[PDB]
């Protein structure tokens, strides 16, 4: 009451408190030193301390985002390192906090992160611990600005719990490594899962993130009822629009909330939560979030009785326009847990327009009685895409699968930037290995739905800096339709080929010399660079030569000795290319 700063103090607490602003500050000033950081968390957790003693003290009733905002930009004072934000810290709410949300460069142009070794990190462990912990929160806060912030918590509590449990042992280097990568590629994934569901609200409205929350629900938690599926999506589209404009603190204390009131009706929604609610605080969100899917319920009825064949339909569509679509969407959904939740929006939206046709056109009974029968190849486009694609994963493997992704879709669009079209295939193959061992029932629910993400960073790092007309009309024309977008587009007629540059084609030593999942990228770039170079007469046996490659590689791999080979067989090798023609 009164005061913001001091009921999330109250609720969250001292170390989920001090965390969360951590974050905050982290992901808006991404290149800034770690003692201000510090420097600024401690005053804003003192100011904290002081309005929760006396409620009526020093002006602390203002909102979050204005005291957010006067620490932010009238206390930093650097505009070289930010351009353009000297000018952010001119406006009043809700235009400030607008103004910084723009300046969050999902790409930052930092250093990488490099591991030091296992002795020398366990040796600063067991001197600062509540430093060393807060180190790893700055980094993966600053390189990942859109991170869910309440899951970033329990990154950090697993974090801990995996230096205490390891080198305070035996074998200290073969214990942390293992589980150190575990949590690297698991806050990868966590990371690119998030930014979609945030692109989702601030790009497409809040009614797009409202009908994937109630398709992706009613399949997790069928025998449940519309009102109590529609008040968790009210609460989950709360908490999902409050991580995305930098409201973290209120952020984590809804999803706190929305945790115990399912834990506390676990009975009228599903029967596999016994086990994720007997779970500390931060494990049970994380839980409930990965939960299976729920038994179908026996004996439904036919979907085809009350929507096709009832002649209230269209007074119903007239009533409320998007309940019923509510309706349809829970109803078809809870039913059909073999589908991936953008399909099922996909046929919602072909029900909505069948409807507006329909219920304002001569006789309603006569034209939307058949849209149950046009839902199919809209089903069939999907399942035929997933059963070709992983065909030609398992006779090529991981790395000759992502090849023949990265030729199709740089032929696709010959324009974006080579780093982005190496790494959007790289993360495009790497689909063909993460769930075809599923069998197919599972398949479209874990491919389609991981797609999506990738191709939302094909589309978050072009929107900076747009070139290829192609990829802009498909990300910015519908959410669902994003994917049938990409697998419709031929080879571009236009985009004459980008002429020759020798230093490209000049692999210089190295090569063999470094790790080889870094050593893939050096080849695939260069892969790319050929593609560019003929657009056209590209077909496929040309390729062929790529193998070549490989050749010149390894003669010159075990014969390092007099590394003048690198350039006798790199000449020789594109003399003969050039001379073929492709
Ligand atoms: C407290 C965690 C909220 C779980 C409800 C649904 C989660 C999801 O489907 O992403
Ligand atoms: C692309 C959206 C299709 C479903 C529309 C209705 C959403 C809702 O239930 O609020
Ligand atoms: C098993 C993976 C199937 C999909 C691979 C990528 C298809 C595409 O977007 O062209």
């Amino acid at each position: 009451h009164k005061s913001e700063v001091a009921h999330r103090f109250k609720d969250l607490g001292e170390e989920n408190f001090k965390a969360l602003v951590l974050i905050a500050f982290a992901q808006y000033l991404q290149q800034c030193p770690f003692e201000d950081h510090v420097k600024l968390v401690n005053e804003v957790t003192e100011f904290a301390k002081t309005c929760v003693a006396d409620e009526s003290a020093e002006n602390c009733d203002k909102s979050l985002h204005t005291l957010f905002g006067d620490k932010l930009c009238t206390v930093a004072t650097l505009r070289e390192t930010y351009g353009e934000m000297a000018d952010c810290c001119a406006k009043q709410e809700p235009e400030r906090n607008e103004c910084f949300l723009q300046h969050k460069d999902d790409n930052p142009n930092l250093p990488r992160l490099v591991r030091p070794e296992v002795d020398v990190m366990c040796t600063a462990f067991h001197d600062n611990e509540e430093t060393f912990l807060k180190k790893y929160l700055y980094e993966i806060a600053r390189r990942h600005p859109y991170f869910y912030a309440p899951e970033l918590l329990f990154f950090a509590k697993r974090y801990k719990a995996a230096f205490t449990e390891c080198c305070q042992a035996a074998d200290k280097a073969a214990c942390l490594l293992p589980k150190l990568d575990e949590l690297r590629d698991e806050g990868k994934a966590s990371s690119a899962k998030q930014r979609l569901k945030c692109a989702s609200l601030q790009k497409f409205g809040e009614r797009a993130f409202k009908a994937w929350a109630v398709a992706r629900l009613s399949q997790r938690f069928p025998k449940a009822e519309f009102a109590e599926v529609s008040k968790l999506v009210t609460d989950l589209t709360k908490v999902h629009t409050e991580c995305c404009h930098g409201d973290l603190l209120e952020c984590a204390d809804d999803r706190a909330d929305l945790a115990k009131y399912i834990c506390e009706n676990q009975d009228s929604i599903s029967s596999k939560l016994k086990e994720c609610c007997e779970k500390p605080l931060l494990e049970k969100s994380h839980c409930i979030a990965e939960v299976e899917n729920d038994e179908m319920p026996a004996d439904l009825p036919s979907l085809a009785a009350d929507f096709v064949e009832s002649k209230d339909v269209c007074k119903n569509y007239a009533e409320a326009k998007d309940v019923f679509l509510g309706m349809f969407l829970y109803e078809y959904a809870r039913r059909h847990p073999d589908y991936s939740v953008v399909l099922l929006l996909r046929l919602a939206k072909t029900y909505e327009t069948t409807l507006e046709k329909c219920c304002a056109a001569a006789d309603p009974h006569e034209c939307y009685a058949k849209v149950f029968d046009e839902f199919k190849p809209l089903v069939e486009e999907p399942q035929n895409l997933i059963k070709q694609n992983c065909e030609l994963f398992e006779q090529l493997g991981e790395y000759k699968f992502q090849n023949a992704l990265l030729v199709r879709y740089t032929k696709k669009v010959p324009q974006v930037s080579t780093p982005t079209l190496v790494e959007v295939s790289r993360n495009l193959g790497k689909v063909g290995s993460k769930c075809c061992k599923h069998p197919e029932a599972k398949r479209m629910p874990c491919a389609e739905d991981y797609l999506s993400v990738v191709l939302n960073q094909l589309c978050v790092l072009h929107e900076k800096t747009p070139v290829s007309d192609r990829v802009t009309k498909c990300c910015t024309e519908s959410l669902v339709n994003r994917r049938p977008c990409f697998s419709a587009l031929e080879v571009d007629e236009t985009y004459v080929p980008k002429e020759f540059n020798a230093e490209t084609f000049t692999f210089h030593a190295d090569i063999c010399t470094l790790s080889e999942k870094e050593r893939q990228i050096k080849k695939q770039t260069a892969l790319v660079e050929l593609v560019k170079h003929k657009p056209k007469a590209t077909k496929e046996q040309l390729k062929a030569v790529m193998d070549d490659f490989a050749a010149f590689v390894e003669k010159c791999c075990k014969a390092d000795d007099k590394e003048t080979c690198f350039a006798e067989e790199g000449k020789k090798l594109v003399a003969a290319s050039q001379a073929a023609l492709g």
